[PDB]
DNA sequence: TTTTTTTTTTTTTTTT
């Protein structure tokens, strides 16, 4: 009948025994989720992975949610095991969940992941109805839940509800006190009366679920609510977060009752609000645990709000690029404008935990006050629905952005970062949610005027955008690398490329001589050489996803899904999609295949030089040298004219070849960005060839 | 000019939500007088003090009588807020318990004995 | 980061 049924019937009566399936039939992956790997023995020297995965392989007849043996998590770290792929299970085992009444669970123990399936059916029935329970939960554990596939700060699954609506709680005889009242009297108040607070800042989710400790929904969010003049950092615990997080927005008047008051956490950093007149109560913090009756948190509509009392309004610090030009090192600010660039979902390993990762994506916000965008570093703000789907041609507003500057290098690094309390939103056509702000009105007027002028901005999506520009002073580049082996070995590049996980980024420096360079037109000589080694690396491959693509609104879902994070569950294509190549490339000049000879003439490597500067840059000398990959603007050409009377990109080609030819035997320290685009595809691109 | 004048006008202009004095200058206490605390809820678990005091500061230009917050009654219980000592207010409100107002002291930093206490400064409010 | 339930409080004014 089906492979699933046959294997399950073959292995049902032998729990915790590994049997090769009687028949090996390719099965389509229809979903891949990630959850904590508790209940495993942490006594083994190779501590089992902090997370395990569940894969919903689907046969022609049924699809039965299986369990991936944690030893196979390598196939998911590299994204080799993705949704829509065909794999051939080689080893299976049966495990029974002792905290649930149900049938056996198939335990995948060895796979041979192949390629994307030709036909994926999302309507195949579920063999075991238990797997079809609407509040989807992991196969193992009693009250477990699925986390987001890659990062841990993004809500995922059905445990996250959005059903909360305003409620009209009568204030007839409700004892409401002020935050300062608790501040002065919270160690003597046996009972803590009700409160009427308003949200000012909502923080990003935080998962504190360790594998050994037994916790349910280890989710914790810090909300800076302010009742009257006072403000405290309320913190929701346990399973309260996945019942109120997707519903509570900044500016909702909450009525908190049956709460707890304690001492401020020692490592807590309460953010200063926009208004300085308020009192920042930083000695005690209100903890909201899930009380049996659902009266602890009640939100009252604005109509029920009474100006008779004083409630701190939600203010903002909207700033333009011109203002940012003078803003100091660290000054939290809000930004708004028309998105003009979207990066990829890069992942940086957390120092706190080498297993967890962040999910950031470089974006550019355009305005009328400057010719450069804000260049925001957008981390995951626990808003996957917006974060993943943002595209250039739209209005984007991000709040609580911290300035970051670096004058050590000539191209001042004036960019922003997303703090813990940073939120993301896409404003309406007129800017309805933020229309009240004056800067918002100015931005809307600018967009309307420019559109009425028949003008469009150069919109780019995804690509290879290493925003951080390596300085021109190799000494400063080394200084930034404090005893971290700034110059990676010529033979270690293989291992470093083998260490990156899905969409991981890392910057290293190599020492060598320019073996040769062949110009690759994006579409005056075409090739040149400088002139038997121990071994050579063939890493000069530029993938189609690496080339930035001009944005076309007609095809926006396709473009946004080609640079997003890999989906957890399958979604059939809505028709026959286009091809990424048919979209024009935002780059104005082609790449190169610079080959590097080792200093000892024993190891060689092939790397790709993908410059971002336009011919306008090499004419105006906005770049550092002809061997750099980023221009001082670090912004894709504004297309003020599209094509100018300047030396054509074909002329800049050949010119770069001869510029490299100048560095015939010169000892150089090139900075080579290395990233793993997914599957086994890995990119190694040049950034800057430091020369003496 | 006069510190009390500036504080009064500031709390009148900006919302009177325990306005923090924009500028803090040492002020000399000229009198501390007590009376019963009538017209109070007296229903909070931490029952309010039975008596309250009305300090009489002097900034060198005018002397204004200010109603001390009952929360700061310990400073007068311990004789830390006496005549002569020059203090520094840090919070101020504008109570109406109305004609003009009642400059309230919500916080204070009692200092050292003053050497220039003047009994000649006229009352700003008659 | 986690973390719940319970209560305790005595005393000198008004007459119209």
């Amino acid at each position: 009948r089906s492979w699933i049924q046959k294997v399950l019937e073959q292995i049902m009566d032998s729990p915790r025994q590994c049997v090769t399936p009687s028949e090996v039939v390719p099965v389509t992956v229809l979903a891949v989720q990630r959850y904590l790997l508790e209940d495993e023995p942490r006594d083994t020297v190779p501590k089992p992975p902090l997370y395990c995965y569940d894969v919903t392989i689907s046969d022609g007849v049924y699809q039965e949610k299986c369990y991936l043996d944690p030893s196979l998590n390598s196939l998911v770290y590299q994204n080799i095991l993705k949704v829509g792929i065909q794999m051939r299970i080689s080893r299976v085992s049966c495990l029974y969940n002792e905290k649930r009444i149900g049938q056996g669970i198939l335990c995948i123990d060895n796979v041979h992941c192949g390629e994307t399936s030709d036909s994926i059916s999302l309507e195949t029935p579920f063999r075991n109805r238990a797997h079809q329970e609407k509040p989807e939960r992991p196969l193992r554990g009693g009250k477990s839940h699925y986390l987001a596939l890659w990062n841990n700060e993004d809500p995922y699954g059905d445990i996250w509800l959005t059903d909360k609506q305003p409620e009209e709680h009568n204030f007839s005889d409700t004892k409401i006190i002020s935050l300062s009242h608790l501040e002065m009297t919270w160690t003597n108040r046996r009972n803590f009366p009700a409160l009427l607070v308003r949200i000012l800042h909502k923080s990003k989710l935080r998962y504190y679920g360790k594998p050994d400790k037994k916790m349910i929904e280890p989710y914790q969010t810090f909300l800076e609510v302010a009742d009257s003049s006072g403000t405290v950092s309320v913190i929701m615990w346990n399973a309260l977060c996945p019942e109120w997080y997707k519903s509570l927005r900044v500016g909702l008047v909450l009525l908190l009752q049956d709460y707890s008051v304690k001492k401020s956490y020692p490592f807590r950093i309460q953010p200063v609000p926009v208004d300085p007149q308020i009192k920042l109560i930083s000695t005690m913090e209100i903890c909201l645990n899930l009380r049996d009756p659902p009266t602890n948190i009640i939100i009252i509509p604005e109509k029920q709000v009474k100006p008779e009392w004083r409630l701190p309004k939600l203010n903002h610090r909207f700033t333009t690029r011109s203002e940012l030009d003078d803003m100091p090192e660290n000054c939290i600010c809000d930004v708004i404008g028309l998105l003009v660039f979207v990066g990829r979902v890069q992942r940086s390993k957390k120092k706190e935990n080498r297993e967890d990762f962040w999910s950031y994506r470089w974006i550019h916000i355009a305005d009328g006050t400057s010719e450069q965008p804000f260049i925001v570093e957008l981390f995951s703000t626990s808003q996957p629905e917006i974060f993943e789907n943002i595209y250039p041609m739209a209005y984007f507003v991000c709040t609580q952005l911290k300035v970051v500057r670096n004058d050590n290098q000539v191209p001042k690094l004036l960019y922003l970062t997303t703090t813990n309390e940073s939120g993301v939103f896409i404003t309406g056509h007129r800017g309805q949610p933020y229309t009240y702000d004056a800067k918002v009105k100015n931005f809307i007027q600018w967009i309307r005027t420019k559109s009425d002028s028949g003008e469009q901005k150069n919109m780019v999506i995804g690509g290879y955008y290493p925003y951080p520009p390596v300085p021109e002073t190799f000494s400063k580049y080394s200084s930034s690398i404090k005893v971290e082996s700034l110059l990676t070995a010529i033979s270690e590049v293989r291992k470093e490329i083998e260490d990156l996980q899905y969409r991981e980024q890392k910057r290293i420096a190599i020492q060598g001589i320019i073996t040769a360079i062949k110009y690759i037109p994006h579409s005056i000589s075409d090739r040149w050489e400088s002139q038997g080694l121990i071994d050579h690396l063939h890493y000069s491959r530029v993938y189609p996803e690496s080339i930035p693509r001009k944005f076309m609104f007609e095809h926006r879902k396709f473009l946004s899904d080609q640079y997003n994070s890999q989906p957890a569950k399958y979604v059939p294509p809505e028709g026959r999609p286009p091809k990424l190549d048919d979209f024009k490339s935002a780059r104005s000049l082609g790449h190169f295949e610079v080959t590097i000879l080792g200093l000892n003439h024993e190891i060689a490597i092939d790397v790709a030089f993908l410059p971002m500067y336009c011919p306008e840059d090499i004419r105006t000398s906005q770049i550092d040298t002809l061997l750099t990959s980023m221009n001082y603007s670090c912004a894709y050409p504004q297309d003020t004219t599209g094509n100018d009377r300047l030396p054509g990109p074909r002329a800049v080609a050949g010119d770069i070849i001869k510029a490299a030819t100048e560095l015939d035997r010169v000892h150089i320290v090139g900075i080579l960005d290395i990233c793993n685009l997914g599957n086994n595809k890995v990119e190694v691109y040049l950034h800057k060839i430091y020369s003496p």
